[PDB]
DNA sequence: CTAACGGGATCCTTCCCCC
DNA sequence: GGGGGAAGGATTC
C-alpha cells in the first residue's frame, strides 16, 4: 500500500485569507463566540503568524487578546469553510476512486493502483498540491507512507505547506524512536497511562504483557498499538458515512428550570433538523453539558423515523429525565440525531 | 447583561438484558 | 460466553 494523506493548512484562517487577501502576513484568529459576555468563547484556529506567539486552537479568546491585541479576530463561518472544503475534496477524487474524507480538512487517498513506488507517489503529491492552489489557491500538506497512520504522521512532520515520505525503513526507526504520544489516537489521558506503565515508544508494546496493557488502555487501543509496532497495521481506505447530526448551544446563564432551558433545546432542534437536510433519524439524544463541563446524555430510539414534532415532544421527556437523574445545573443544552434510514 | 471560556463528531468501554 | 443497545470516555478537529 501507498497511502496519500492531504491535510489543509490552518484551514479556517486560510479560507478567510483567500476571501480577503489583505489579511495576508497578519496574524488571523478565528474565534467561536459564546455570548455569555463580550469575547466569551474559544479559538477555533489561528494562522501561523498568530500561532508563533502561542495563539492556537482551544485557548480562550480573552487570553489570545492579551497576547496579540492587534491581531485580526474574525467570527467562525463554518459553512463557508465547508463549501470550500467540499470543492477541494472533489478535486482529490480525480486522483483516486478510493478516498476517505476524515474531517472538514483531511482526506486519505489510496494510490496503490496509480503509482508504483514512493518516487512517483511523491510527484503526484506535488501535482495535487498545485491543483488545489491552482484552482482554489489553498496550500496543503501531503503525507505519504504505507498506511493511514504513518501517512498522517508524515504530514504532521512537514505540516506547514509541506510534503514528506516515511518509507519502510523510516517506519522501522519510527517504531523504535517516535514518542508514542505523537501517535494518532493517543491523547494525554492515554499517553499518561502509557508512561506510568513504562511505555514511551511503540516498540515497548511488544515487550509488555498484553493483558496488563489491555487492562489499562483497553482491548482496542492495545491491539491498535501492537499492530503498529509489529509493522502489521493496514486498515483500508473506506468511505466514511456521517452517522450523527447535532447541535448544542450555551445558555446565557446556568439553570435547572425546565421552562428556561426549553427555548435553547428547541433552537438546537430547529438547527439540527435543518442540518439533517433530508435524511430521517430514528434515534434522538438530549445532551446536557453541566455546570463544570461534564456531559450528561439521555436518549431513546424509535422503530420509525422521527418527525420534528416528535423530536419536540420527546426531547422534553428526555430532558426531564436528565434533571430527574442529575443534580448539576445545566450550562449548555443540545440534541443529537442518529440511526438514519 | 456582562461572568475564567466552543462546538461537532467518532469509536470504544462498561453495564445490563437476553439468547 | 457472546450479541445487542444505552450512557459515559477519550480523541480529534
Ligand atoms: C485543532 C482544532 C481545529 N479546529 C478546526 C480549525 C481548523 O481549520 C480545522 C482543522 O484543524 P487542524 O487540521 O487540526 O488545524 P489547522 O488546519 O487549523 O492548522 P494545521 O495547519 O496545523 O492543520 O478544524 C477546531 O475547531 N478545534 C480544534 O481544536
Ligand atoms: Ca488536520
Ligand atoms: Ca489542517
Ligand atoms: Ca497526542
Amino acid at each position: 500500500m501507498i497511502v496519500l494523506f492531504v491535510d489543509f493548512d490552518y484551514f479556517y484562517a486560510q479560507v478567510e485569507e483567500v476571501l480577503n487577501p489583505s489579511l495576508k502576513g497578519k496574524p488571523v484568529v478565528v474565534c467561536v463566540f459564546s455570548g455569555r459576555f463580550e469575547d466569551s468563547g474559544a479559538v477555533a484556529t489561528a494562522n501561523y503568524e498568530a500561532r508563533k506567539f502561542g495563539v492556537k486552537a482551544g485557548i480562550p479568546i480573552v487570553e489570545a487578546k492579551k497576547i496579540l491585541p492587534n491581531a485580526v479576530y474574525l467570527p467562525m463561518r463554518k459553512e463557508v469553510y465547508q463549501q470550500v472544503s467540499s470543492r477541494i475534496m472533489n478535486l482529490l477524487r480525480e486522483y483516486s476512486e478510493k478516498i476517505e474524507i476524515a474531517s472538514i480538512d483531511e482526506a486519505y487517498l489510496d494510490i496503490s493502483d496509480k503509482v508504483r513506488d514512493y518516487r512517483e507517489a511523491y510527484n503526484l503529491g506535488l501535482e495535487i498540491k498545485n491543483k488545489i492552489l491552482e484552482k482554489e489557491k489553498i496550500t496543503v500538506t501531503v503525507g505519504i507512507s504505507k498506511n493511514k497512520v504513518f501517512a498522517k504522521i508524515a504530514a504532521d512532520m512537514a505540516k506547514p505547506n509541506g510534503i514528506k515520505v516515511i518509507d519502510d525503513e523510516e517506519v522501522k526507526r519510527l517504531i523504535r524512536e517516535l514518542d508514542i504520544a505523537d501517535v494518532p489516537g493517543i491523547g494525554n489521558i492515554t499517553a499518561e497511562k502509557l508512561k506510568k506503565l513504562g511505555i514511551n515508544k511503540l516498540v515497548d508494546t511488544l515487550s509488555i504483557e498484553f493483558d496488563k496493557l489491555k487492562g489499562m488502555i483497553g482491548e482496542a487501543k492495545a491491539k491498535y498499538l501492537i499492530s503498529l509496532a509489529r509493522d502489521e497495521y493496514n486498515e483500508p481506505i473506506r468511505t466514511r458515512v456521517r452517522k450523527s447530526i447535532g447541535r448544542i448551544v450555551t445558555m446565557k446563564r446556568n439553570s435547572r428550570n425546565l421552562e428556561e432551558i426549553k427555548p435553547y433545546l428547541f433552537r438546537a432542534i430547529e438547527e439540527s433538523y435543518y442540518k439533517l437536510d433530508k435524511r430521517i433519524p430514528k434515534a434522538i439524544h438530549v445532551v446536557a453539558v453541566t455546570e463544570d463541563l461534564d456531559i450528561v446524555s439521555r436518549g431513546r430510539t424509535f422503530p420509525h423515523g422521527i418527525s420534528k414534532e416528535t423530536a419536540y415532544s420527546e426531547s422534553v421527556k428526555l430532558l426531564q429525565k436528565i434533571l430527574e437523574e442529575d443534580e448539576r445545573k445545566i450550562r449548555r443544552i443540545g440534541v443529537r440525531f442518529s440511526k438514519f434510514i
